C-alpha cells in the first residue's frame, strides 16, 4: 500500500532520476511516472514490488560493507559518475544498478566511513 | 580541503539537494560553477566542503531522535513534504536545504522499513 509520497521517497533514496525509473521500472513516459508520484494515478502493484526488491538489494550491499567496517577497514568505494564506466565494470547491470551503487557509496562517505574513488 | 569532486556529488545527492539549490544556497554561485565542482573542472572550495560536512552533522542530529523512538519499539510516522511551502509552514526558521534534509531522513527510514510516511 505504497502511497504517492512513499514512491517518490524510495525513488529519490535509490538515486534514480524520474526518467530512469520511468523507462526501466515503469516502462512508461516520465509524465506517467510523475503522475504516480503526484497521486493522479495509483502506484501499480508491479512497480511497488520492484521498488521494494531494489531496496532489498541495497540492504544486501550495505551488510557486506558493514562487515568490512567491523573488521576495522576503511573502504575505498567506487563512486561512478559516468554510467558507461560503471557498465564497463558491470557488463550485466544497467542504469538502475549504477544508481544503487551511488546511493550505497554516498551513504558510507557521508557517514564518514569510506573514501570515494 | 580534501573532499573530491565525486565526494561532493555524493554528499549533495545523499542530502537530496538539486544542483540549483546547492549552487544558490551553499555555493552562492551559478549552477554551472557547482557542476564544475562536481565534474572536477574546478576545485571544491574549502568553505563549501565545510558547509556540506556541517549539513551531514545536522542530518545525523535529525536521525538520532528517530533512532531513540525505534529503540522504544515505535513505528514513527515521518512527514514527507513534497512542497517547500508546506515544509516551511511547520519549520519556519528553515530553508530549501532543510526541506531536502527532511526528505532524505524520512525516505531513509521508510525505505529501510522502520517508518511510515505521511
Ligand atoms: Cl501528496
Ligand atoms: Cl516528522
Ligand atoms: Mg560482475
Ligand atoms: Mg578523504
Ligand atoms: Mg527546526
Ligand atoms: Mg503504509
Amino acid at each position: 500500500s505504497m502511497t504517492n509520497k512513499e514512491l517518490q521517497a524510495i525513488r529519490k533514496l535509490l538515486m534514480l532520476d524520474v526518467s530512469e525509473a520511468a523507462e526501466h521500472i515503469g516502462r512508461v513516459s516520465a509524465r506517467s511516472w510523475q503522475y504516480w508520484e503526484s497521486g493522479r494515478s495509483a502506484v501499480p502493484d508491479d512497480v511497488e514490488q520492484e521498488m521494494l526488491d531494489l531496496a532489498s538489494v541495497r540492504i544486501e550491499m550495505m551488510s557486506a560493507i558493514d562487515k568490512r567496517l567491523a573488521d576495522g577497514e576503511r573502504p575505498k568505494l567506487r563512486f561512478y559518475n559516468k554510467l558507461d564506466e560503471y557498465l564497463a565494470d558491470n557488463p550485466d547491470h544497467n542504469v538502475i544498478g549504477w544508481r544503487l551503487s551511488q546511493s550505497v557509496a554516498a551513504l558510507y562517505y557521508t557517514e564518514g566511513h569510506a573514501d570515494l574513488i
